[PDB]
């Protein structure tokens, strides 16, 4: 998956961005089983003062989580998800769930790449693993942050 | 909803971001019926010359809009709304419409959180919003700009 | 289509950009038949470290390219067209694959504007060109590059 985040500039520091990235990235192997390694944070930054509530210019103190996902979950599993990345970015980026905006797309899991290759229909990540040669597995593993 | 509205650095002053935030977030509002504090317009900025088309790359004067909405109108109030956004953006923006592009993305309810809660069904937001404690009412209803 | 193509600050050149953009462009153009002109890549970047992957900060080598198409191609043509897109901007970009991530948005036409007018049905392209006039076409033909 990849989680697009929406922050303003300097609101979170290298340190929070960290958190949040574990935050989210822990929450998503939790709750769907998929590896850490295939779940991406992406942080787009912009000035304060580019976010509109209702028309009235916002601070920066807003977030929006645009979440990007493989189809197949439950309607359950995906709003525990959801609720789990607010509780859980509220926390690690110590601000107000109200503050807090998160949206998720669904895709087929053949129109998605990652590491320049497909992803594996959901559960089958197993098989997709064992298939791969052992320099594309050392480097994925690289990618895993188990704090 | 969430407006991602990309547009190249500086082509948008203050002041023409409030003017397209109010466009955007009334077109909504009108066609919609959802509430103001209900809408999102979040401005991303880039250098111009990052955008292209067709392979040839562009100046200060793209805009394109990406609507992320709930799962629920028909076509033809989509069409109307996409057409509405063209028209009220090209004129708060004063740029030519042939410079506007515009998507919109719909997703479920239920997967769909804003101020850190679950949005209600389509047509549900009364009540959604009457459930609410004053303290999130008195929140929410400080991001509406009736002008 | 707009390819949404996520980098980090000055690790594509000027140079480099156009070259990705160009490779996006002709992939799509020549697996859908869709002409030059109605292909977008935009390209938005962010300082290297607000990527992560698994956790675990990243540097200035990762891609994400995020396409929005019109609904209607098989699962076949997609699958062709996302590892087009792979092969391409590895080339293009001098990335090696394993640094790039795609994924594939789709939405019906009749939702989606270019030019600031709706988009025709997935081969239609045709009488949609020949039914505009010769001043919304001359500005079209300005955004093809064909080498």
């Amino acid at each position: 998956p990849v989680y697009m985040v929406y922050v303003s500039q300097d609101r979170l520091t290298p340190s929070a961005k960290h958190a949040v990235a574990k935050a989210i990235t822990d929450a998503h192997r939790g709750l769907t089983g998929t590896q850490h390694f295939l779940a991406q944070v992406n942080f787009n930054e912009q000035p304060a003062g580019n976010v509109f509530l209702g028309g009235v210019q916002q601070g920066g103190d807003t977030i929006f989580v645009h979440g990007l996902h493989r189809e197949g979950r439950s309607a359950d599993l995906k709003g525990q998800l959801a609720q789990r990345i607010v509780d859980d970015v509220s926390v690690a980026a110590e601000i107000d769930r109200k503050h807090i905006w998160v949206y998720f797309g669904e895709m087929p899991a053949q129109q998605m790449v990652e590491y320049g290759r497909f992803l594996p229909q959901p559960g089958h990540e197993g098989e997709w693993f064992d298939n791969l040669s052992s320099d594309e597995r050392a480097f994925m593993e690289t990618n895993v942050d188990v704090s």
